[PDB]
DNA sequence: ATACGCGGCCGCCCATCAGAATCCCGGTGCCGAGGCCGCTCAATTGGTCGTAGACAGCTCTAGCACCGCTTAAACGCACGTACGCGCT
């Protein structure tokens, strides 16, 4: 029973647009969201997102931190568990 | 002139001696392992040298994997035409 939404490099735009744009709402009951490596550092940003949890590295220095920048940004106020 | 006798002929069952035919034992020709063998020239034996190629080290291509944006190609189904194939 957990609402959420996946973002991977297979749904065009208009769904993952839409996906990001829902998740961006204040009153949004998805707390869960889940990325990827290229696709989840690919751009953008999440600022109501705080916690990152990584499964294991991508076999890729900094990716990570560039992974966590999708989250851990500049708009965010609760700071950031990892 | 008138009546009796018979004579070989013959069907009959009944007897003797040779020939035909099946079984009890057979020789003959064909095929395929055997043996013999012997002059001998190709393999084996004992032996040296050297070189291919196994092997370990190394680095440095390319085969794998993996992902996602994009889209051409595959899919499945609907409808009918023009062949497969059956008959004569």
């Amino acid at each position: 029973g957990i609402n959420f939404q996946r973002l991977d490099g297979t749904v065009p735009s208009a769904q993952r647009r839409i996906s990001i744009d829902h998740f961006n709402s204040p009153d949004s009951n998805d707390f869960v969201f889940l990325l990827s490596t290229r696709a989840g550092g690919l751009g953008i940003n999440l600022m109501t997102a705080d916690t990152v949890v990584i499964f294991d590295s991508d076999w890729n220095p900094q990716a990570d931190l560039q992974a966590m920048a999708r989250a851990h940004r500049i708009g965010q106020k609760n700071h950031v568990m990892v």
